């Protein structure tokens, strides 16, 4: 008799399943894709049923799974986590979604943030939320919805629309009904007053929500979500969902990144760079997003965080994958022990404009230096590296913004951090040690401390933590600083190509 | 069964065609050759292989038409040929001391680099209807003088051959002789453009001691030798009797013999071609002055303005290796598909950009791509991007020839059949296109030459009629401010490619 936690991490490109024992043993796992929708350049987005009919089969063949193995199997929670941003606009009785998701990686509305960005002082917006007006936050796309749609514009004013991310959506529909985000997850909509932890008034206003009912209650990360009822998952009845969190603060309780200073990078579709700030907001002056790292509790301080966001990582190899230039994405290391370089070949990769810190979103994505000696494994390679300089990039914000000289150690996670030639490379293009995780799905792993803790299966995060910074792989740079140099200018020049104003 | 051998070594491959005395393909064949590209900048040939898929193409041809025909005589050879390509060899053996080094090859843009500041320019464009650039054959020779102390010692010594492929080519079939025609030798940098001989200062700064090692330049109608290999049997004592490069080979089978007529061929590059008649014409805007023909000894040549991209063919023949397309053909297809490109832009310079802008240090690059591009888009971009750098060219040109407006330009090439190709050219160059019949044009032109030496034919006026046959005409539908944008994104583009940083 086998008790333990689901953890979903309903991610960009898949909706991944964890079922952990109470000693953080994964006992269970599975995954499905759904379709990434690009129908236009700049739009991505992704069918919300289809998420939510994949998320159905992957719990239902899961407890089937451990009841096969166990003899008998006792759900003692579920912690949701997620792709951030990404929105949703649905109606409230029903459950029907008025939309599409617009995606994270979504940039239709490049437009409108020239344009408001003209009106309103950014100074201001980021003293409020934590960010500049960009493409990347809920906002701008919730607006773009609203200005397109007459239904939606109608069932907002109305009350009968519910916009949520996709943690919303989920428990949205496992609940029959139940509206409710966590503080992370809120920090990523451009909606939330980053100080106060409340929807704000005057956000709403710019952005055209005009009835703030449509808005969910903002909870902190261990709580009462609500038990499942949702007549497609019967096993899972009564169940409680007691843990909620965005994918990348979820991979910062993963790696417990809890003490001020401490840095974690995950590589998945994007990449993402968070920096603990302790109790204190600090605000970036070099292109850095304020966020929310977590706040378990309702009387519990949040722990704030610095964050560097980058778009094109893993949704880059799979543009390649699309394409033919790589067979599969396993290759990648051996195609970085094979090709030593890229014979000078840059990929800048900007299919989704440039995130952090420089924030273009009129930037495309671009290849420069090829001959007719250049090879898939070259365009490949320069792909990669492309990641490396960007994240170099990030981490240069990050030291001037800490007042920093250099980070001690940036902890890393994901499936790349096994390439064992491209996590060198990063280490040598951010001069930077780098622990990788033994976890490699920290993630989900955040979630299932969150639920756990929330039904006290631990005393106290104390307990769990020792488990948590488990590494298995150590990178020190093996690189010269007059080859970085080189290397860096490289970089630097074709990015200035990709933004020269003509 | 009387019939003419043309034999067109080409960049991709090797062709073989036999005509009959109505220039009707009787029997054709080809084999490709490997496109070495070991390192950014290099492009080799192995001229072995390229001679071996000759004497095979030969010797199975000539079994085809004997199993075919009760007697066949073939009473002449044409030879045409990738210019520019440079193979050095022994003498006695007819060993290579090196592979052959295409025109594509972009090694020497150092020394370009460093010659183009020691000399004056002018001078040199004057000399030999060029500018120093990575293209021509002679910054190669320089190249493998500089690198290979056997080439530089069988130089000085003179028991080395330096030889276009043409030259190559005669001297295996014929055990030995050393001929070039007036066409190729133009293409060396090596040759006086007004007195049509080797130029001695050109040697010398090129560092070919000894004048001795380069072959006798020769009408494009003439006794190039009997073939003698004996790897091509029953070719014994057959002639040689037309030789010109590739692209004016085209001249001829356009029938582009009037001052002001133009022809473009596209092919593995492409290449655009005008009779200047009898008068050299020196450009002021990237052109190159060469030679079109001279048939006989007693002939004033034929001079024509020439503009030359390089990344064609051999643009799509990229595609193919690294997955980007799945077979040649499909371009058509893609391109009624793919009604734009996304906004992408590929400025194709895999060896940088040759006519008119003659940068070196352009690399192939790839602009403006999202999520939704696709492979076909980036296929498309390719595509426009011959388009634009045509349309550069045509620009030059009418500025040369002080003139508004091409009346016509009749192209020629497999590109030509694909209609939605055909008239993207066409609104972006906005020129009338006028479509050969005719689809080996290259080996058509050798056939000419090598029966007009025979007297197969009473005139060159008696096949000229034929030679003029178009089957397709296009005319632009595109309107001037749509036009006007797309040049604009294609020429920022190219200034994001060429900006010194």
């Amino acid at each position: 008799s086998m008790n333990v936690i689901l953890s979903i991490d309903q991610s960009t490109q898949s909706t991944k399943v964890f079922f952990y024992d109470e000693e953080l043993n994964i006992v269970h796992s599975n995954n499905l894709n759904h379709e990434q929708k690009c129908l236009k350049p700049g739009w991505y987005e992704h069918d919300p049923i289809e998420i939510m009919t994949n998320l159905y089969n992957l719990m239902n063949e899961g407890i089937k799974v451990l009841k096969d193995k166990y003899t008998s199997v006792i759900i003692k929670c579920i912690g949701i986590t997620n792709q951030r941003e990404t929105v949703i606009i649905w109606d409230r009785i029903t459950g029907k979604p008025l939309y599409n998701a617009i995606v994270w990686l979504d940039t239709r509305v490049e437009e409108l943030v020239t344009e408001f960005s003209a009106k309103y002082n950014n100074n201001d917006i980021q003293k409020k939320t934590g960010t500049y007006f960009n493409t990347y936050f809920s906002a701008f796309k919730i607006l773009w919805l609203i200005q397109n749609n007459p239904e939606i514009k109608q069932k907002i004013d109305d009350g009968t629309a519910v916009i949520g991310n996709i943690n919303t959506w989920l428990i949205f529909n496992l609940t029959k009904g139940n509206c409710y985000t966590d503080v992370t997850n809120a920090s990523r909509t451009l909606l939330m007053d980053i100080n106060t932890l409340q929807w704000d008034e005057k956000m709403c206003k710019i952005f055209n929500i005009t009835n703030m009912s449509v808005l969910p209650e903002i909870k902190s990360n261990c709580s009462n979500f609500g038990l499942v009822k949702s007549e497609h998952v019967p096993d899972y009845l009564n169940i409680p969902i007691t843990g909620c969190i965005g994918d990348q603060q979820s991979a910062c309780i993963g790696q417990a990144i809890f003490d001020e200073g401490e840095a974690k990078c995950t590589y998945g579709t994007g990449v993402f760079l968070l920096i603990n700030t302790g109790e204190k907001v600090v605000y970036s002056t070099c292109g850095l997003i304020t966020t929310i790292c977590y706040k378990f509790n309702d009387n519990d301080k949040p722990k704030y965080a610095l964050e560097g966001s980058i778009g094109t990582a893993g949704s880059g190899v799979s543009w390649l994958l699309k394409n033919k230039l790589i067979d599969d994405p396993s290759e990648a290391s051996d195609i970085m022990e094979k090709c030593e370089n890229t014979t000078g070949v840059i990929f800048v990769p900007a299919f989704s404009g440039l995130y952090a810190p420089r924030w273009r979103s009129d930037a495309r994505a671009s290849i420069y230096g090829m001959t007719f000696n250049t090879e898939r494994s070259h365009i490949v390679r320069a792909l990669l590296e492309g990641i490396a300089f960007q994240l170099n990039e990030i981490v240069d914000s990050l030291t001037s913004d800490m007042g920093i000289e250099m980070l001690h150690v940036l902890r890393c996670d994901g499936g790349m951090t096994k390439n064992k030639p491209f996590m060198q490379f990063n280490s040598d293009i951010i001069n930077t040690k780098i622990e990788v995780s033994k976890y490699k799905e920290v993630t989900s792993l955040g979630a299932a401390v969150l639920a756990g803790l929330e039904v006290k299966i631990w005393d106290s995060l104390d307990s769990v933590k020792s488990l948590l910074r488990r590494s298995d792989a150590v990178f020190h740079s093996k690189m010269d600083d007059k080859k970085r140099k080189k290397k860096t200018s490289e970089w630097n020049k074709a990015v200035e190509r990709t933004l020269i104003q003509l």
